[PDB]
């Protein structure tokens, strides 16, 4: 149900016990809405049968994510609709939602070319 | 700057020292994206020269907001685009952003008719 999904999102967010640098470092790429949202994505073919959302940070935390990503060599992409969609619907430390498969694959095709 | 605005959002969210019932009780109306976002709006002509955002809650917290609102007689409206826009851009305990003046006035015209 949408209500249970909401409970799961909140819970999996709260149970996470990682600091920001650790979360950025363990990601493959960060998708961001500048000054608003940063979402970490882990995908290793694999390793990971699907991409996983590793973190969500918002507002001023995004600047800090950008800084750490540059330090740790993790690429950050501006992908406003994807970042918003993952923010609303993804569970942290779970595979990406079905609805974001196409958009996430597009990001990861980009990452593969780097 | 967008960066300073983001710092202000985060700060004003964190400095707030109100519990959920107190926040709902002191609102005039709650605008919600079901299972995702609840935003409290205070407007009293006035009292308040402009509407103020009193709170932001998300995910499973929204169910709790709905419950408390019913208990406390505070109306809740489904207004998905407005709720999202306020979530991203409004500062809690400040007047609503310029961009949401029209949409918020529409909500408050509705409240005035009740």
């Amino acid at each position: 149900s949408p209500e249970i999904k909401s409970k799961r999102r909140q819970f999996h967010q709260e149970i996470q016990s990682r600091n920001m640098r650790e979360n950025v470092k363990r990601s493959s790429v960060v998708v961001a809405a500048p000054t608003h949202i940063a979402i970490g994505i882990l995908y290793k073919r694999g390793e990971t049968p699907l991409p996983l959302v590793t973190f969500k940070y918002t507002d001023a935390q995004v600047q800090t994510v950008r800084k750490i990503a540059e330090e740790e060599g993790v690429p950050i992409l501006q992908r406003i609709p994807l970042a918003r969609a993952l923010y609303w619907d993804a569970l942290v430390d779970h595979y990406i939602p079905a609805e974001q498969i196409e958009a996430t694959a597009e990001v990861l095709r980009w990452l593969e070319r780097q």
